[PDB]
């Protein structure tokens, strides 16, 4: 039976990692051959999820086309945030959540896309429509990342599908949603131990913006003022990166998960364009971002209007 | 609130049927949606509105003026679409061909199976949100079924096309065998069609790495009669290839019974559809042995034979 590999984005985070995992097993317990890899460091608020329910990370890997023909991308499509040989191998599938550019097939294939909070909701979804049961386990890591992807219900991504999946499999988890929640969000936010290199990529996505390349990575903090004293050390690590893919933006979003509001760092040819994006002025390279805490939603879309 | 619903330019079966179908489930679900096409319908899809007693959708030109959000049925390449696509929001897609040629700023529902065509995936999305599908309606998705299969012989006919099939047929009170080929015998009436009207009806340009393409398709019962056309259909389309600058015109000319095609090529890429069939073209032609279906036998060996 043919194998498959099922993988997230580059610098993965919960979805990637936990919708992998989720949607392999469905594969396998239908009695199909996939194995869920990962593309890179698995962060903080993860490692909890993975400790908290015993499981597994899932096997490190640089390219596929060496392993695999054919492969399953969950929580992303565009080329350029996938596995760096992509174009060696043929996407059976995609399950995902964001919006769609730089992607595309020869053929035919099952594309999935719902516009709710996270690949986890509608992977529950798929486990009902195949007639699977959901191990307590795997629960625990698809409640994992609807957590992670609605800062606990929070995000104005979170739908009322995300609430009911998180409910659903709380329940099958045996876990109180908010009590586990609220640790595994915290566990992720302990940026004690993190270099700055570790905080600018340990969530960071680029994007194609009109013609200007860019970057966001985000980060979750209780305290932006504890990141913001390391903003010399921020620049540093960031204007490097600038260079050395050739940026126009790179946009660091330092998430406050207790006030659901973030603090901008623009670094690049094109940092004016977030003040448009936003309607703010930077200042020292930094503003505050009320309200924000959604890339897909409350970033992209806008400084995408900008940067036109 | 108002939003359009629309297939791919050069009006097919299922880009008709599936826009109608959908709009009808979007309705009744209490949004509010209308179907609409973008250029002529061919016989074989007048047959199956005057079957199942439907007009035409309304023919539009561009969706910005009337709208602000469309959804895509049976295509997604932006150059298949309206012209100004560009200009509105694409909140859905339901669609079963590849992916190319396709952006959004949001997130979306996008929705593709590598199923026979997209009446066999609102089928299921009809079960999924518990309406009933009205008995027309289901002749028009049953037609678009009919269609992209050729009658359950095309090679994308799949397990839940042959289901839905024999669901919708139920619904619609018709024998499946006996309308379907009656259907496909009025698109395949070559007779009072021009030839300029033979290469557009079912044609649809592509982007095949960085080779410009277009790729038609007729329908026919004896592919000689077609054949006897040869050096007018040359002329209509080399003017094509010059005018859109392409790099390759394919017109297959199906079979619907043999499921055989004679492939015509013109263009600077010609020779590539000799490597990609494994055939030698005579006089810009070659019998294509059991190739009737563009999305899966045709576009993707195309592809690797330019690159």
């Amino acid at each position: 039976m043919e194998k498959i590999l099922i993988f997230g984005h580059q610098n993965p985070d919960t979805d990637t990692i936990c919708s992998a995992i989720a949607y392999a097993d469905l594969k396998n317990k239908l009695g199909f051959n996939a194995e869920p890899v990962r593309l890179g460091q698995v962060n903080g608020e993860t490692q909890y999820a993975l400790d908290y329910f015993k499981q597994e990370s899932p096997r490190l890997v640089e390219t596929a086309a060496n392993e695999v023909n054919g492969v399953i991308l969950v929580d992303h499509n565009e080329r350029q945030q996938s596995i760096k040989d992509i174009e060696e191998v043929q996407v059976l599938e995609v399950i995902d959540h964001h919006r769609i550019a730089n992607f595309e097939t020869a053929e035919p294939l099952y594309y999935r896309a719902e516009p709710v909070g996270c690949t986890a909701t509608i992977l529950n979804k798929m486990y009902k429509e195949n007639n699977v049961k959901i191990e307590k386990e795997i629960a625990g890591l698809m409640l994992s990342a609807i957590i992670s992807d609605s800062l606990l219900f929070k995000s104005p991504t979170c739908t009322d599908q995300d609430v009911a999946a998180a409910k659903e499999l709380a329940e099958i988890a045996g876990v109180d949603a908010e009590e586990y929640g609220l640790n595994m969000l915290k566990a992720g936010a302990d940026l004690s131990k993190k270099t700055v290199e570790e905080l600018i990529s340990l969530d960071a996505k680029e994007f194609t913006l009109g013609s200007k390349k860019v970057e966001i990575a985000q980060v979750n903090t209780v305290d932006i003022e504890d990141v913001k004293k390391r903003q010399a050390e921020l620049e540093a690590v960031i204007s490097k990166v600038v260079a050395e893919k050739n940026l126009d933006l790179f946009l660091l979003v330092i998430t406050d998960i207790l006030e659901n509001d973030s603090l901008a760092l623009a670094i690049g040819n094109e940092a004016a364009k977030v003040e448009k994006a936003f309607n703010v002025t930077l200042e020292n390279n930094t503003a505050l971002l009320k309200g924000v805490v959604s890339r897909k939603k409350q970033v992209v879309p806008v400084l995408t209007d900008a940067m036109a």
